């Protein structure tokens, strides 16, 4: 009925966003905590009724293999740590939910996929937008042919990042800048809205290296995608402006969401045979976070593959590598 | 005090949009008609009370040198004809308003500029948006520092073009496809919102050559611009989707208009400190078309240079050549 989650990395997303949302889950429960901060184990163990036997440090984490209440490890650490904790979780016989971006590189994703396959365990990447009501509505409008063939996707993701000392601005822990953290939503959306994989990539980077935030990673890196159908995407990724939106357009009309992939507050507008009008999406059973959690559990219960498996995360990293290359080399990169 | 316009090329824009707007002008009046269609000279000549003496064919147009009621010739023909009518107008001692795109090529714009300079006559390009209230307001917000430094401009212009036989879809008359006709608004806006000129250009083209519309010119061509300040732009140009908008963003906020550069219907939304909210622009004394007409007239009366002179048209054609080249060569073109 309910599979047990171990949450690993008790930072902002784990504690403010994910852990409260087991409340609306139907097939998932909070079973264990893994943290490098003993104080957090006490604080959250007490809040959520997690016994000391089900609390782990990073030093004792591998012992989770012996805990049958844990089915899934949800890795919610800085990006460069996704690969080793995923592999350790897999060797501990656990299924894995891994936050985006999946890892720093293509090779690292391949390694993760291989370790989970070797363990005979499922791997899913935290693309919660695939469970969000408005995003699902947009995807379905496209698939139903409401727009005709997709011609353009224009999508902007970014926020004004603050503290220079934080791990996202540290290349060794983040793997890269805005593209790794928030621009990936633009890429991921261009992919699920078209339902295609890009065959050509352009990119331009713009970073003020005198800014205390941007000594190591990039601020803005905007990119263009071409798809086999002829569909195109213009994407923004930024750490110096606030944006969160996409519009997908075809000859028969368009639909947009703004904000598109935020935690809440989505608003959709469509232009489909008349002037633009607000469009309310079909109701979903539960919020995107609880839905994401239950999706992995239900896949395990039914022996099915997640809609956003390791291969989806790998496909993003492939294009991300090409985006960085296109900007570096000032040429169109073919995929 | 009103200067006399001769309207040349009595097509849709001239007769449906421009000529009615002489009504609200304070320094411009309709003085003459130039047309290759005799019945149009009679119909519009009678409607606007233009005497037969002030009606010209393309054959007799050069005689306009001897009409002192004509101060300005407004060229509103297919693009490929902008240069020769502008040059002939200049040699007739007339100032010239020329519709966008200025001409097919950089070289042609340079020739037009030289001809008007030789004549000692002013040349202005029909970038009406520079006189439109919402556009003026966006520029003001940028200039006044409301956004901080411009980081991104995301702008989409396109419409679903119809009849395959029209001159816009004929290379010899149009000089190019969507970029020449409607994508130029994206480019022009990126330039006047930043107040800068691009130093690097990326582009991607997507055109279905089996479509009856697109045997000769491009459908979609999207492009990226990098500016000296670090500002960036992502732009759509399209003949197969409907769009008309821009958002300009900086670290302190953003402002967008959708539709941005239409004949009417502009709506502005801004995010400045708090949630996105409607913004009403400062009122303008008259509509963008009358304002455009009077601007050239007032420049002539006061001995000032137009804010959108020939050099602005030239600057757009320089980037347009670079956009076409970047798409063709699949590399970043430097300017
Ligand atoms: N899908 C979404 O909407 C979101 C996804 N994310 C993803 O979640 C992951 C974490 O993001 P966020 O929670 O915002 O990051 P935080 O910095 O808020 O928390 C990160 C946690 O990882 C653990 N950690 C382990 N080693 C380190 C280390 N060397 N340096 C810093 N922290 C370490 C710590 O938890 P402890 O103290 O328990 O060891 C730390 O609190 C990232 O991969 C991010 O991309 C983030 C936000 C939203
Ligand atoms: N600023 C704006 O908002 C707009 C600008 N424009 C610009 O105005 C110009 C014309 O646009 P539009 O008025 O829509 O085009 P139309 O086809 O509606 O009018 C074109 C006119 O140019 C004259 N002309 C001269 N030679 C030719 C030729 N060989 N083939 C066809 N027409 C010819 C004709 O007038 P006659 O019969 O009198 O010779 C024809 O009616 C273009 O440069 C376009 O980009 C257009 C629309 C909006
Ligand atoms: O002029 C616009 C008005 O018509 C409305 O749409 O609200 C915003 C304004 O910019
Ligand atoms: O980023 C981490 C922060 O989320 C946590 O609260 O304290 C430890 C830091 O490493
Ligand atoms: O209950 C949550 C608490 O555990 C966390 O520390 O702060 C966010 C709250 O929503
Ligand atoms: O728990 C984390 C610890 O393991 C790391 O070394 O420093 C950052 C902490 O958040
Ligand atoms: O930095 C955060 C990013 O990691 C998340 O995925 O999207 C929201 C951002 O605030
Ligand atoms: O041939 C041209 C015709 O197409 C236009 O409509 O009238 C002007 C002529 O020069
Ligand atoms: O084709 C037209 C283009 O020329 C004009 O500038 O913008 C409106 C479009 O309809
Ligand atoms: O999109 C294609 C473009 O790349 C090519 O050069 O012109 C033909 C189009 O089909």
């Amino acid at each position: 009925r309910k599979l047990g989650y171990a949450i690993l990395g008790l930072g902002y997303y784990a504690t403010r966003i994910i852990m409260p949302r087991f409340a609306e889950c139907e097939h998932s429960r909070l079973a264990a905590l893994v943290s490098g901060t003993p104080e957090k184990l006490k604080t959250y163990g007490e809040q959520y009724g997690i016994p000391e036997t089900h609390r782990y440090s990073y030093e004792t984490f591998d012992r989770i293999i012996d805990n049958p209440d844990v089915d899934i490890v949800y890795v919610i650490t800085p990006n460069s740590l996704h690969r080793p904790f995923t592999e350790r979780a897999a060797r501990a016989g656990k299924h894995v939910m891994c936050e985006k971006p999946m890892a720093n590189t293509v090779a690292d994703c391949e390694a993760m996929i291989a370790a989970c396959k070797k363990a005979g365990r499922k791997l899913m990447i935290g693309y919660r937008s695939r469970f969000q009501a408005h995003n699902i509505e947009a995807i379905k409008l496209v698939r139903d042919g409401a727009l005709g063939p997709v011609r353009t996707v224009v999508t902007d993701h970014g926020f004004t990042i603050g503290d220079p000392k934080q791990w996202r601005l540290n290349r060794a822990l983040a793997g890269g800048g805005s593209l790794m953290d928030i621009g990936i939503y633009s890429l991921n959306a261009a992919r699920y809205l078209t339902g295609e994989e890009p065959v050509a990539v352009n990119a331009v980077e713009s970073t003020d290296r005198s800014d205390p935030r941007f000594g190591e990673v990039e601020d803005i890196i905007n990119f263009q995608l071409l798809f086999p159908s002829g569909a195109t995407a213009n994407c923004v990724s930024a750490y110096s402006v606030n944006c969160n939106r996409y519009r997908v357009s075809g000859p028969k009309g368009w639909v947009e969401i703004d904000p598109a992939t935020s935690y809440q507050g989505q608003a959709m507008r469509a232009q489909l045979g008349g002037p633009p009008a607000p469009r309310e999406p079909a109701p979903q059973p539960k919020n995107q976070f609880s839905a994401q959690l239950d999706h992995l559990s239900e896949c395990i219960l039914t022996g099915r593959e997640p809609i956003v498996g390791g291969d989806d995360g790998l496909k993003d990293l492939r294009v991300i590598e090409a985006i960085y290359r296109a900007a570096r080399e000032g040429r169109t990169v073919k995929l």
